[PDB]
């Protein structure tokens, strides 16, 4: 009797997808670098006085996992298209990956938010912030800066944000 969305998070390996989603469910920060094939999380939560349940997916950035992660990617309500403020290759990924979500979702648009992450690694960032938002503009799409790493910077903010743009359909 609750609404269920499928979010679904994406993006190159490294750039911090399953920080987020570990982050958002246990509140800690994961240090090690492991690397995922595809993972499921389920919560009840709260947005705006509205109760919903989401399944978050969190796939491989890895492209060897590329076939695996498609078809779990069939299945989305929205997503979040990750990069890292440190990884300029991650950014430069971003079109391919709105590309895929159109071409998965057979629509011209689809709920998505873009999400800079590792804005905490001050000193060895290369994108900056106008970057960002211009690819984002480019898209006709929300953006926001995050950290997983401890104090932790707009993480519930961006689940619930993507849950808020699904809510908009
Ligand atoms: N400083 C900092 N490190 C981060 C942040 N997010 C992730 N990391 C670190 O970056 C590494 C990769 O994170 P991870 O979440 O595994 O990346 P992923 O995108 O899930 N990788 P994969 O696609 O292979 O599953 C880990 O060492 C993790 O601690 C962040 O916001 N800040
Ligand atoms: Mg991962």
């Amino acid at each position: 009797n609750l609404p269920t969305y499928k979010l679904v998070v994406v993006g190159d390996g490294g750039v911090g997808k399953s920080a987020l989603t570990i982050q958002f469910f246990q509140k800690i920060f994961v240090d090690e670098y492991d690397p995922t094939i595809e993972d499921s999380y389920r919560k009840h939560t709260e947005i705006d006085n509205q109760w919903a349940i989401l399944d978050v997916l969190d796939t491989a950035g890895q492209e060897e996992f590329s076939a695996m992660r498609e078809q779990y990617m069939r299945t989305g309500d929205g997503f979040l298209i990750v990069y890292s403020v440190t990884d300029k290759a991650s950014f430069e990924h971003v079109d391919r990956f709105h590309q895929l979500i159109l071409r998965v979702k057979d629509r011209e648009s689809f709920p998505m938010i873009l999400v800079a992450n590792k804005v905490d690694l001050m000193h060895l960032r290369k994108v900056t912030r106008d970057q960002g938002k211009e690819m984002a503009t480019k898209y006709n799409i929300p953006y926001i800066e995050t950290s997983a790493k401890d104090p932790p910077l707009n993480v519930d903010k961006t689940f619930h944000d993507l849950v808020r743009v699904i809510r908009q359909q």
